């Protein structure tokens, strides 16, 4: 079997891109979040405390003949942005642009940080880490992917993501009109439960290629691409009037610079993110200093290449026995 669906930003800005899963029987629509840098599908739903509920749409498990609830499970997850929610548990059907899954494990919200209420284009997050971070207790719960897996033609899912555009994500193939060039594979170490591997270097702009491992993961959840302190300050060098704000909470620019690409490395491949993608617009309305979207990660403990990364790249998710990572140019 394949799936293949369309995923889009929820804002000019491409903070986050949601994509439609169909849960239950009849199909709830809802708009997801996938995530490859957590293995929790959650979802809004008729149980929510009603006032973090604005505007989402919900799963009402009690209107799914095909909804049961999985006794005794609960579930809580924290985010890396300090967002957070909780709840039970049921089992459903849950398909992605064509593909079904049976007994999918959809974690019902009871509570959500203000951050999921105050953004009503996200109805839940679907992770597709590896299941090892699945947050459910007592009995630790399979993502969609991992549950698909035998199913599918091939192993895998990519994730194409659009700047400033629709993308998609696919299941089970590999489309290979959807990129230029060749795929260059890397390897992935599993031992943190996330997609985790590592760059050989960067290049800002049109200067020399840094050859310098940087380990970090790939994370569709993620809006920005986080790097050590040391490329971040070259990068932001270039510009013209960039500083770090301690007050606005990283580095911003002015919003009339243009900015140079930059270059990250797979193996001997290279993926060049275009100026354009690293700009993240006014940090207030009407604004002139502008929000950089390459941000230092030397207080999080782990790099990060997020959206403004994965959206230059066609990124193959390889969960074959021994997982790997494919980039390619697009």
């Amino acid at each position: 079997s394949t799936g293949s669906a369309t995923t889009t930003p929820i804002d000019s800005l491409d903070d986050a891109y949601i994509t439609p899963v169909q849960i239950g029987t009849p199909a709830q629509t809802l708009n997801l979040d996938f995530d490859t840098g957590s293995s929790d599908l959650w979802v809004f739903s008729s149980e929510t405390t009603a006032s973090e509920v604005d505007g989402q749409t919900i799963y009402t498990p009690s209107k799914s003949t095909t909804a049961k609830l999985l006794s005794g499970a609960t579930w809580s997850i924290s985010y890396g942005d300090g967002s957070s929610s909780s709840g039970d548990v049921y089992t459903d059907t849950v398909s992605v642009g064509g593909l079904t899954v049976t007994g999918q494990a959809v974690e019902s919200a009871k509570k959500v940080s203000s951050s999921f209420t105050e953004d009503s284009t996200i109805d839940g997050l679907l992770g597709l880490a590896f299941s090892t971070l699945n947050t459910v207790s007592p009995t630790q719960q399979k993502t969609f992917f991992d549950n698909a897996k035998a199913s599918l033609d091939s192993p895998v899912f990519t994730a194409d993501l659009g700047y400033h555009a629709p993308g998609t994500y696919n299941f089970g193939f590999i489309d290979t009109t959807a990129y230029t060039g060749s795929i260059t594979y890397t390897a992935v170490s599993t031992k943190q439960g996330f997609w985790e591997w590592t760059s050989t270097g960067y290049a800002v702009g049109s200067g020399t290629f840094k050859s310098t491992s940087i380990d970090g993961i790939a994370d569709t959840g993620t809006t920005l691409l986080y790097l050590p302190a040391t490329v971040v300050s070259a990068y932001w060098a270039q510009v013209s009037g960039a500083k770090s704000s301690s007050s606005v909470g990283g580095y911003v620019f002015p919003c009339s610079a243009t900015l140079p690409s930059f270059t990250f490395g797979v193996g001997s491949a290279r993926i060049v993110i275009p100026g354009d993608y690293i700009d993240f617009g006014p940090i207030s309305t009407g604004s002139s200093s502008c929000f950089g979207g390459i941000q230092s990660s030397a207080g999080i403990g782990i790099n990060i290449f997020g959206d403004v990364a994965l959206k230059a790249a066609f990124v193959v998710f390889n969960g074959a026995t021994t997982p790997t990572l494919g980039f390619a140019s697009k």
